[PDB]
């Protein structure tokens, strides 16, 4: 049975995969997304590297695969990640100034995001802007722009797709008593107080064995920062015991604004965690317990 579809008749909007190009020709992975899921994410083709790699001149190979196979094949559509530290080109951390950053950033917010206008659901415009302490993370854009960088992405992203849902995003937002879960909160409760355009906190969920539990309490206290919206993003757990996968989905569940769960990978042995055998299908790309779980509890 398909989760997706499954957890849409609980009236949540997806059970999404993240997914690219070079696992769509390959093994069994479009069949398993095609019967089971309901969002695709590109996992690397619209991150900066990929679409940017000088400035002024992108390149959309990967990303345009991708967005035409879910559209080929009736799925949503969630991407990102428009501004963080991870797949930056040097030619973009060597920028020393802020309106040069500003108008660089600006412009791959604008052009991503325009190309695909109205057909993305969700995209994560800043990714991993927080020090586990709480404070931000003094990934490029801080040191040059300063705090305002996510704001001005935010109302660029706005602008640019205004029917996409923008969301910020992190890891390790997993514990009510963490200080970057508490702070991501109060940090969007005051952007958003200031009018930048947060639709939505993706919980970026990496998870080791035994931490789904806490994401109980983490999910509502991610939801209290007046988002419209809370996803589960990336998510993966170490061992796929059904317990944490239960929890986790359970989390989602019984948080009104949380609107889906998207896993980081279709098949454990593609996971970049293989040997952690962290995914809802096995080597052989079979459904694992952890799989029937869900489907049980979405019974």
């Amino acid at each position: 049975q398909s989760i997706d579809q499954l957890i849409k008749a609980r009236g949540k909007v997806y059970f999404g995969v993240a997914t690219d190009q070079n696992r769509l020709t390959t093994g069994k992975n479009a069949a398993i997304i095609k019967a089971d899921f309901g969002m695709v994410w590109p996992e690397e083709s619209m991150q900066w590297d990929a679409t940017e790699p000088s400035q002024g001149n992108f390149n959309f190979a990967g990303a345009d695969y991708l967005v035409n196979w879910a559209q080929q094949n009736g799925k949503l559509i969630g991407a990102g990640c428009l501004v963080w530290h991870n797949f930056l080109p040097s030619w973009v951390s060597s920028i020393t100034d802020k309106n040069t950053l500003i108008n660089v950033m600006k412009n791959h917010i604008t052009t991503l995001m325009t190309r695909y206008k109205g057909k993305i659901r969700t995209w994560d415009v800043v990714g991993e802007a927080f020090n586990e302490d709480g404070s931000l993370r003094q990934n490029v854009f801080l040191n040059v722009i300063g705090e305002d960088y996510i704001p001005i992405a935010f109302q660029t992203a706005r602008a640019a797709d205004p029917n996409a849902k923008l969301y910020i995003m992190d890891y390790n937002l997993d514990s009510a008593s963490y200080p970057k879960t508490q702070a991501i909160v109060n940090r969007v409760k005051q952007w958003r107080a200031a009018g930048v355009p947060i639709d939505g906190i993706g919980s970026q969920m990496h998870l080791s064995a035994g931490q789904g539990a806490g994401v109980l309490q983490a999910l509502p206290l991610l939801a209290s920062a007046g988002t419209p919206e809370v996803s589960i993003l990336m998510l993966d757990v170490a061992g796929a015991s059904p317990t944490d996968y239960v929890n986790v989905v359970n989390a989602c569940l019984n948080v009104q604004s949380c609107v889906g769960i998207t896993v980081m990978g279709v098949a454990d042995p593609d996971s970049a965690f293989a040997s952690s055998t962290p995914l809802l299908f096995d080597g052989n790309f079979n459904p694992k317990p952890a799989y029937n779980a869900i489907v049980q509890n979405l019974q």
